[PDB]
RNA sequence: UUACCAUCAACAUGGAAACUUGGCU
RNA sequence: AGCCAAGUUUCCAUGUUGAUGGUA
């Protein structure tokens, strides 16, 4: 087997796990940082009544395993249960007085999570929790999603629970992200995600909307110069490389993305002065099924794996291989949503998730203070 | 919408040939 | 005939709404 992604947290040491989702372990050990939870609320509707007393207890148990001293929410309760009540639920009894809300109701469709995602990420910057009462209506089962929904808000506020050594200190990670929709005229949103340190805990996520291809160059450098400003006021560097992502596009645009997007990622870059030429990486990443590597990271107990193809399409960095297949292994970062690891690197999934709430209803863009916390999670 | 999903049923795009009306030209 | 359409018929992969089992 390739060496394994060894986690470190608070006061420990974690191993990657047998099933390779350390997700027992981080069911029963720490947290690297969590941002206190102290003053929050849960609405909630009488159907699922008691199992909302059940819930928030719940908070108040299986966190300090976790190392988070968790407090006790305030109760809400509201007639109304449609999309425009979730409209005049998430923009009136909503503010930054609060730190982040949790909300159950039955059950619901994609309208309302666009609902909910457009809402709490626009104009009051305030990324609240959505569960719904179906996954926990019924007892001995509520434990790990709990725990999972815990660790949820621990890293959508700000905190950050996992990370992963570095030996690429003064070295950023870039994912870009396009998504595939029609049925809105093809408007072919883009999610750009950039962490701000080395040791890649906080990140950086835009988003805007426009769909031709001839301005779009202009505006992501700009955008990767707000990104390269933002790591040097937390970093107070320079990073020499910058390795760049994909996430499925096949080979019907990949000579496309080489003659275009390549060259122009070279083009003016350079504005901060004389010579330093930063080195570049971008890689193309596949599913189905400078060199070409697949990838064995997920563990599958139902079904067969599907490894992951990377297909460098560009490098500058010099990085050794044996250092590329490691950090590679190790690409699949953070993920807070999914403890342990997936087929694919990180920021692929991160922006494509981040481009399905843009690119599902929301023709508007996500502001640019929810940035550093990781909100679209 | 706790995430990850394994499969199925249906649907838009992308085609591949057959066939009908055919127009052509 | 060839091409051009109006197309349909099935397959036909990609994306994509529901559901069957689920790992917790």
């Amino acid at each position: 087997r390739l060496p394994p992604e060894k986690i470190l947290f608070k006061h420990s040491s974690i191993v990657a796990n047998m099933e390779a989702d350390w997700s027992r372990e981080c069911l029963k050990e720490h947290v690297i940082s969590a941002v206190s939870l102290l003053d929050w609320a849960v609405l909630f509707v009488r159907k699922d009544q008691g199992k909302a007393t059940d819930f928030v207890n719940m908070l108040s148990k299986v966190c300090p395993p976790i190392g988070m001293e968790v407090h006790e929410p305030k109760m809400v309760e509201v007639v109304n249960d449609r999309t425009e009540s979730y409209l005049r639920a998430l923009r009136e009894l909503i503010a930054p007085r609060l730190q982040m809300v949790v909300i159950v109701f039955p059950t619901s469709r994609d309208d309302r999570y666009s609902a909910v995602k457009k809402l709490c990420c626009i104009e009051s910057p305030i990324p609240s929790q959505v569960l719904i009462a179906r996954t926990i209506t019924q007892q001995q089962k509520l434990r790990s999603v709990a725990q999972k929904v815990a660790l949820q808000m621990n890293a959508k506020l700000g905190g950050e629970l996992w990370a992963v050594e570095i030996p690429l200190k003064s070295c950023m990670v870039v994912g870009i992200d396009v998504y595939h929709d029609k049925s809105y005229g093809n408007k072919s949103i883009a999610g750009f995600v950039a962490s701000t340190n080395p040791s890649f805990t906080r990140w950086y996520s835009r988003t805007a909307m426009q769909e031709q291809s001839q301005e779009l160059i202009h505006e992501l450098k700009l955008c990767m110069q707000a990104a390269l400003k933002k790591y040097n006021e937390m970093n107070q560097s320079l990073p020499e490389r910058i390795i760049v992502f994909r996430d499925g596009v096949g080979e019907g645009r990949e000579e496309y993305v080489s003659e275009f997007e390549v060259p122009q990622f070279n083009s003016c870059f350079s504005i901060f002065g004389e010579n330093y030429c930063p080195k570049l990486a971008v890689v193309v990443v596949q599913k189905r099924i400078s060199y070409d590597f697949y990838l064995v990271s997920q563990h599958v107990r139902q079904g067969t794996v599907s490894p992951t193809y990377y297909r460098v399409i560009y490098d500058k960095s010099g990085l050794k291989p044996d250092h590329l297949q490691r950090l590679t292994y190790k690409l699949t970062h953070m993920y807070y949503n999914w403890p342990g690891t997936i087929r694919t690197p990180a920021p692929c999934n991160y922006a494509h998730k981040l481009a399905f709430l843009v690119g599902k209803s929301l023709h508007r863009d996500p502001a640019h203070e929810l940035s550093d916390r990781l909100f679209f999670l």
